[PDB]
């Protein structure tokens, strides 16, 4: 596997959920970077030279993610619910000596981003989020047209062993299909091979694979129930915030994305990039600057 | 495979779209009986006896289900539709002199059947459906919580290959696990094994699952656009219905839903999940047998 990150280091961090393994690079304030599904550490490649001459960049990978150890789950899905992964990423990050700290996230990384702001804005100085809506808000939009184009939030949470089943027969072709299906191009041509082989890899497990399912079960169940608590009592992040999405991406499908995170956050900026949904990777410049320029002063 | 008809014929009829296979026995007034997903004719196994003893009975595998034929579909799924399914079964009545029977139908089976009903009423003498809602109104009622419940509505809907290429690995446990997961028991014990074993053997061949597909495309679709221009006009089925449901099953308030649906309707919930003939088949058969009996 490519080593995609000149002159990072690399550390695996305890936590007492389990290590977390990131690459760290770069000087300067420090910045946590989160990926999403089906990706690892490695989807920032692209914009973490540039985000390193301004920032120590921490790009970690998910708790059960890539190289990361994976907790067992449980009848909840608690280790891989938003909630928990960002109190282990906290955890982690505390080993390093980072108790507040920058953080931009994508898919999965962005709703435990999100889901830290909410829980404890004291250690977050600024958040940026990329191509998500909240969970709750997802949910809440769900009709005939979005759980067409969404199917996988509602397939992948079925009941174990039923998507575990599914992707065991011929896994490499249903992660190159999501990759490919989620651009704007609707093939790979936007990725790196050698991150795509990063993807294929970690996908190839079949713990690896459980984890995700566990991912998408937390998604429909308790990181919904957690989210409709801080909506219905009316809660926002407090925490300096940009919201960046695809114009060809999941978030704007049927919503205008500032407008919804208007409603969840009290200090929040937002602005499209021409990019399917993997935005640091289909528009790495326009996405580097953006965090760039956000981040700093 | 195991002959769970005694005394039934095999008859294979022939329409424009292919054959249609089906099972017949009895004598008297005709009943069309018609199967869904992931299951085929023999589904009525426990209870076309019993219908056979006052009605001429006809049990038929939907098109490109079972040992019916497979037309070949195009982009807008138009022969796995059910106004066109509806039509074919049409034709194969017709081979057989019948132009105005009796029709009780099941999962996508009853689908066809309301659909028939609603395109040509004056075939049909009186309908049943079992366990279901209109299509329009599954998809009206998709939240979070119906996105879970029938969340291979949508997943089958995918476009090509996705579903057929996730099938493909394991087939047998993707149909045990839906024929178990809708039932009351949860498990495979309300089937006979060797009924399971038709659904089982029908499943494990990729042109039927791309058939299946082809169905849940349909009514993600075209099925839905047919429905919601009778809903848009106001257009109510005027054959006399009986809409039986589970109380553990999927469609669970029915009969005020089929009451908008239909200008003469009754209904009643059988202590059953989803597959009401096999799990509730004494149950089943009197709510039967009572109402096409008039």
């Amino acid at each position: 596997l490519a080593d995609l990150f000149p002159g990072f280091g690399s550390e695996w961090i305890n936590t007492s959920s389990g290590r977390i393994f990131a690459r760290v690079g770069g000087d300067g304030p420090p910045l946590l970077l989160l990926h999403g599904f089906p990706q690892t550490h490695v989807m920032w490649h692209r914009v973490a030279p540039k985000l390193a001459e301004r920032f120590k960049v921490i790009v970690a990978d998910l708790p059960g993610y890539g190289w990361s150890d994976m907790p067992e789950s449980d009848e909840q899905h608690t280790p891989y619910t938003k909630r928990a992964m960002a109190k282990q990423l906290i955890e982690a990050m505390e080993q390093l000596g980072h108790v507040h700290f920058a953080l931009a996230g994508h898919d999965r990384g962005a709703r435990v981003s999100y889901r830290l702001a909410l829980d404890s804005p004291g250690r977050l100085s600024k958040l940026a989020v990329l191509d998500i809506l909240p969970t709750y808000e997802y949910w809440q939009r769900m009709n005939r047209a979005y759980a067409l184009k969404i199917y996988h939030w509602s397939f992948l949470a079925q009941p174990a062993p039923l998507p575990e089943n599914l992707l065991g027969g011929d896994p490499d072709f249903y992660v190159k299909a999501k990759l490919a299906s989620w651009t704007r191009a609707g093939d790979l041509s936007a990725f790196d091979p050698r991150a795509v082989e990063h993807y294929r890899i970690a996908f190839a497990d079949p713990m690896r694979r459980h984890v995700m399912c566990e991912d998408f079960r937390a998604g429909a169940y308790a990181d919904f129930e957690h989210d409709k608590i801080d909506v219905e009592a009316g809660n926002k992040i407090p925490v300096p915030m940009l919201a960046l999405w695809g114009a060809s991406g999941i978030a704007q499908s049927a919503a205008t994305p500032l407008d919804v995170w208007r409603k969840w956050a009290s200090d929040v900026q937002g602005a499209p990039i021409e990019s399917g949904h993997f935005l640091p990777e289909e528009a790495p410049d326009q996405t580097a600057e953006a965090l760039v320029r956000f981040f700093s002063a």
